[PDB]
């Protein structure tokens, strides 16, 4: 087994340090990555004070490049969030590569300050988050999603 | 006892049998309440095949309250199945706001589906699981505590 | 079971804990919210002393939803003891609106009891003797039948 | 015992009895008669459908304050083209039903119906429908009893 | 208010006080007489040890609504009835439960008037008025 | 039907028209006169405060009418506001025995409350609710079947 | 508590409700179930309009097997009717009622019941009270526990 | 809800229960146990043939800051060879009880019997007798109904 | 709420107490009952020591209604201690076929341990640790999900 | 069901809460009783910035009387104390715990619990779960009934 | 810590996938290898609509092997579906596979939470591939004493 | 993830392991070692049928020993028991073993829930052994800044 799975209590002790540490940074608005981001975000928007939860999807397709992959951004994001401190909320930092295009819708939208949040990074992400609990080079299966059967 | 603390594993057991049914309705979208419902319907998302996801919020703001959309769903559901999905039908007023907004949309036929539901509810759910009248506290939201005064 | 239904009885031995609890407050006027209130305040006022009984009527309609006062309540209360008296303090939507209406008429001091509370409420009764979450027909109010749809 | 104690499933039924007899005139809305009356006029506007609830209070003063019949809560709105239903615990004398239905065509009632628990046999006004019939002072389910001391 | 209204409690504590009078004679079966008499019928069954339980009916001329079936031959029976009021009934059915010979009967019932053809072999309430049963609805009063 | 068959509502209504009247006196224990007395004696022992109940049985025997104590009253009752507590008081003899043992216990104060009263009865209660001359059945009391000879 | 027990008001305060929404069936014939159902049977017998009372009594003895005790008199030919019970548990007794009066051949049939169980196989057209708990109905005797 | 109040119907209809099933007991003497079990000893007492009433009272009191039982009120006499059943209203921690017991051993009591309307799962004496069963706060409708204030 | 959804830790936890008080007992083999027993069996089978472990398993069909022992009991279990492991003692038909099914194997004890059991069961165990008489789901069963009919 | 089965992450999500609002508090000392406040105790402590952990355990033995088996070590003076421990039930182990904590002069005196009886003479300043069945802690060993 | 630790939670979403493979298959009868395969057995028998479940015990004597619990009644014009834990060596495995056929399975196809990639049974569906030991929740654990 | 996350369940199973070992021992009193180690020590408290449990807290800040929660009491003719999650270095159970001691207690047995393979001081009883820092059931984790 090179996989990683994190318990759903393993989630909610990671949930809770995140948000000891967002305290002090004090959010006006959280961003959830869909989809596993949505799982820490909508914790952490019940946990900081119920404050508003806006969502964003980006997807992936390969394109007219065989050697790319351009984003498509499913769920949107509107309303714009100036002179407010954003956080954005994912599972892992993997690439960064979906990071990177949110980071870029935020500050369409005027975000006066903005901070990252995850649960897991990879060590070679482009995006280190700001806040973070665990690091590994496995792939993370994590508690709310399911497993791959193997056939002969 | 006075609320009823649901644990991951009871709603994520009762996601997969709510997944099991939803199957045989075969839906093309799947639009999930803010906030309670998100959390469910990603994970029947993806269980269902990997379909398409969508999200919709609605506040209530105080005389008399209104009903703010604070997040719209995107794009149309001209044709489409789809099933809204929800924690808990408790009055049935979000829901009701959110089944008239899809038929803004087109949706060929809409379902919804929740975890719970309470008795005196005006949207009974076409699949729902736990069924109660207490308080619920569902996995993701905060344990209340009680206070003096 | 799935709902409460109180006897006439447990009622009024309910009303006769609460007057006597009321007796130190020394109320000078009873306002009773129609219709669930109404037949509790009709009692209190007269084991208190025969005190006057004023009516309020608030209800809710739909097309968000804003109360309308269907019987309103006249008359200064002007350094009066007023008690609103109810069925129960359900969400507190209505008892909200009854303690500004008696707001309005310069009201002294106001005093909230009640047959029954739910946990949840906004507005808890100074004075209460019944507390559940379950769903509850009063003797007053017809016993529902559910019949297949 | 020369007093005639009334249980509350005597009321209940009795209750029940009025609502079959009422479905028949539909009343549009219920004027419920103070203080007893309250019990009566409530039960009914559960029972036929949840018909618009009204509320009325007539008092007799005698020896400061008192001239003739005050209205402490009076009615309002315009009952024109409405089908009224008066409900009250008993019409022992009828002078407060009077004062009521007085009100009431003051209001516009497009027709009036009355409906009792009980009612006296020297009432100037008789129930359009009623189930007791008794002269012996009635102690509903809702009342208190006085206490017997020497002095 | 010319009439008796019995509540359920005069009801249940009349049963009861039925019920102890009635294991001395130990009823093998127990008949119903409808309608008022199937509430102390239906009470008397349990409490006497669920001992089974026949329904008759008989309408007014006197004419079988509901027939009780089976022979009571070595059967102590008692025939259970609200009011044994001028016993025009009660008698009608004392008959069909000797055609089905029957070891011996007796007769219970709540209340009995002075009047009746017909005294039950225990009762409980003597009255001359109309007695309202707390089964019963109530008549109202017109112009 | 000559007898007067009095419902629990009836007897709790009536109890608690007595203990209005008795907080003007602010009795200190209470004597409840069994059997049937013991009914309103607990009750009015826990709506005054539970202020404490001593029992007392008397039975007579044909005199050669002669009284027997069949459970005293313990401790003593000197310095103490007393009200003894019966169901109804008929001839009065059996009241005029337990006048008599609270007396030369000492009691300070006596008062006397009861259900009901006859007409002819030696010991007018201080306090009472029913004024009757037939027999009474209490809620707490069976019936007596009616056999042929 | 561990059973539920209804009281003669609010079983009468039931009844009341069942039949002002039976009105509107207007039945031809109602069937009590004995001996749970004929008390209520009874009071809505004369309360629909004084409407014809059959009764049938199934018992069951124990694998097991129904005994029709007190079968049902005359044909329900185009006659709508109305079975009345206490509570459907199982519904393994109504059951064995719907087809003895289907045998009969009923013209409409809708059962009514005061109470009923969330697991039954026979869920009522009309009830009143629902619970899972052990119901004691005001005309049983009162359980007592003993060692 | 948070309590269950428990109706005079509800409550004569148990002890004719308890009744019933305690005449093959043929008790001899029924000590009713203040405050609870009185009103329903003074029915049972009649019901089961007019047999003689006793009363036994235990109050609890407080040291200066446990708790020490105290008999309020006594019995007289003896019980010897005589079949007892001592009624109450609840059966909760069993404290009372099993004092009760032991005053009624200490009296000589040829046979003992417990008979409660109610009785709660943790109790340290269970009733021989019973009714209700819950774990619930009971208020019986001789008690007061509890009001709950600011 | 109207379920009963035990947990996986919770069985675990119920099967460790029985367990612990089976000890005592010292069985020789355990029977499951099929398939509510089977689980719980397992783990009672090597946990008590690695003993023997038979299956039996009753199915009930109807027309009446009798059992039919689709998986019986294998070999003899004479001068045994034998223990039957069942989920659930509801109504009890199906341990007192396996009672009656285990006798004739002739077994020197019989002993009944179960997670749960209802009041109403006719068969109670001897070993339990769960009392209700609401609808238990246990772990291994899926979780109901209702539909409108 | 008969009693409550509270599991590992159902107390420690209750204990996540208490933490929350007992952060509004600034405790100087944490007090637990044994043994059922000793776990909540060990993770509050924790939580709330590694605050000093005493701990009490009290024991019940003519008549019932109260014995401290482990006394508070050190003084608790001008200190703003909290008392930890699973549940306030009838109420009789807090009140000689909060007698304790004041003969050791604490300045304020604060009771933190999980859960908590309505008929408590003791209600909690803070606390999360609330009931009147039998309730077992995921430390306490699970009942098993015999016969 | 050398030693695989499987939790409920894994097991339980193990089984949901392993259902979901085989309701292409739709199997008629399901056998599950005591002891430990009885836990997914049991599992997989409710969630593809109740199916009927045999218990089959194969356990060595020196090896030789002997069938503890034998599964009777005929597996003809059956699609037969054997259920276990782990395939380690595959040793349990084929001797049930030869049962199976000896009473006329019309197919068979096996199904284990997880395999050592060392089994002479490699299942036609699992969910875990390893080489340490495993340890399933319902198992308990050794002390090391001294 | 150089670190052991341990979960209730293997926690929970640890403790019904050790228990069954200590019952042939027979412990008079245990002595849970705070902190973590009051879970297992609770736990045991209660499964040994409530036996009589003793808080001890040790601290350091060279390296001295503070106790912040003393016990007492003499453990004269007394088997005991110190209970504690994990055998680091030995170093806080030489400090324990030591007040034991001092209190005359008559057999002195270890129990652990973990233990690694450098510690001074080897558990009586333990079941998991690792190299890595175990993140316990109960304890918290640190977040990573930049």
């Amino acid at each position: 087994m090179d996989k990683v799975y994190l318990t759903w209590w393993q989630v909610d002790r990671a949930i809770f340090a995140l948000a000891e540490k967002l305290r002090e940074y004090k959010p006006d608005v959280i961003i959830g990555v869909a989809r596993g981001g949505l799982i820490p975000a909508v914790r952490l928007s019940h946990i900081l004070g119920d404050i508003p939860l806006k969502v964003i999807d980006v997807k992936f397709y390969k394109g007219i490049d065989e050697r790319g992959e351009k984003p498509v951004i499913t769920i949107p994001i509107h309303g714009d969030l100036k002179d407010k401190r954003v956080v954005i909320v994912d599972d892992v930092s993997d690439t960064g590569k979906t990071l990177e295009v949110v980071i870029e819708e935020v500050k369409k939208l005027g975000a006066k300050e903005i901070k990252i949040a995850c649960l897991a990074m990879k060590p070679w992400t482009s995006v280190v988050p700001d806040y973070y609990v665990f690091r590994t080079e496995k792939w993370i299966v994590f508690p709310w999603e399911e497993f791959p059967v193997i056939e002969k």
